[PDB]
């Protein structure tokens, strides 16, 4: 399962500053006659041109076909750079983008979701479930209700990946699951908890995705206390895929700290914003690298103010995993739909006289699920 990594609108291939290497699209363009462009202004914020310098520029609908394993999942990757191509006003640029049946994007304005993020580019990823075709098609549609809108794209990635989807617990339910080895993904948030970024060479499994520190998403008055293991302790994986996450997620995490009574008084919060009505997966990463027995750290999780994981069963790493430095990760989903907001808090149990009073996450990764084969919402608004 290698990699097809496009930069649309280059004339030869190039690596960029992760050791990443880009073809140009042409080959894989089915659509004739289209546009393609240089940027004519390089943002400093750029991490490298390729793919972001280059683009295509359609002004009718253009079409894709990539050879893909049709029992296999894949990430899809779309790259956005919105700037100045051949004179035009990125501003106008409004279109959809679809992968087969499902609708990726939609109304989708680059520039106002940069503008919104604070961003320079903006990339937008995907998990698509195994297809039963031998071809992806990725169409390329300008919006019909803008006269001047055109589509653009600097990057197309897709990546055969594991089955990393399975089962999740449904958040407002006592004790039921549903299961997410089929779905469509949308990657929201990807994040090494308490932990320095990750670029995409040093992911797991060859899938070269980023985790990012998750200081800017916590939104309690206190950041709790970052925990560290030696990069030479040992993250046993046991059964779980090392494609799950990178050795670094696991060791590393953020606690609310040495102060029990502190911890009892407060949630360690994180806030995140999303689109509403959809279903989300919420994957909380874990791994005990201080502690060595059970009953020691016990902790409630609350999502959207829903009890995740509390009452008589709150959360205990050791519990679950058995041991110090192994790895788990629980999923939860929930229905969003002011409707536009995912949080995540955690605060210390008192349920079973644990003898510290704390909590811990090693990672976090938030995906929409597909619904009426859809994942695109509205633009952000900028403030």
């Amino acid at each position: 399962g290698q990699d097809i990594s496009l930069s649309c609108g280059a004339s030869e291939p190039a690596v960029d500053q992760d050791k990443k290497k880009w073809e140009p699209d042409t080959k894989f363009l089915k659509t004739p006659n289209t546009v393609h462009a240089p940027a004519t202004y390089q943002d400093p914020s750029l991490l490298s041109t390729v793919p972001y310098m280059t683009s295509r520029i359609f002004t009718a609908p253009a079409t894709y076909e990539i050879p893909v394993k049709g029992d296999k999942r894949h990430m899809l990757r779309l790259h956005f750079y919105p700037s100045t191509y051949t004179g035009l006003n990125i501003l106008d640029s409004y279109f959809s983008v679809a992968a087969n049946d499902l609708t990726l994007l939609s109304n989708f304005s680059a520039a106002i979701t940069c503008q919104a993020l604070t961003q320079a580019y903006l990339v937008r990823e995907y998990s698509l479930a195994p297809s039963e075709k031998d071809v992806l098609s990725i169409i390329f549609t300008p919006s019909d209700k803008h006269p001047k809108a055109f589509a653009f794209i600097n990057g197309i990635e897709v990546i055969p990946m594991p089955e990393l989807f399975d089962t999740a617990s449904l958040v407002g339910f006592s004790d039921q699951t549903s299961d997410t080895k089929t779905a469509n993904l949308q990657t929201m948030f990807r994040l090494n908890v308490g932990g320095q970024d990750i670029p995409g060479s040093q992911d797991s499994g060859g899938l070269t995705r980023t985790w990012y520190n998750d200081a800017p998403y916590i939104f309690s008055a206190g950041l709790g206390v970052t925990l560290q293991a030696s990069n030479n302790f040992r993250i046993d994986y046991q059964k779980m895929p090392v494609s799950t996450a990178p050795a670094d997620v696991y060791k590393t995490a953020r606690s609310q700290g040495p102060n029990g009574d502190i911890n009892m008084k407060s949630n360690l919060t994180w806030m995140f914003q999303v689109d509403t009505n959809f279903t989300y997966i919420m994957r909380l990463h874990f791994c005990e690298f201080q502690l060595a027995k059970i009953n020691q750290k016990v902790f409630n999780i609350f999502i959207n103010n829903r009890t995740a994981q509390g009452d008589t069963n709150p959360a205990d790493i050791l519990g679950w995993t058995g041991g110090k430095g192994i790895p788990t990760y629980k999923d939860y989903a929930i229905y969003v739909d002011g409707g536009e907001e995912i949080s995540l808090q955690m605060t210390p149990s008192t349920f079973g006289q644990p003898e510290y009073y704390d909590s811990q996450l090693n990672g976090l990764e938030i995906f929409k699920i597909d619904t009426m084969k859809n994942l695109a919402g509205p633009n952000p608004k900028p403030s």
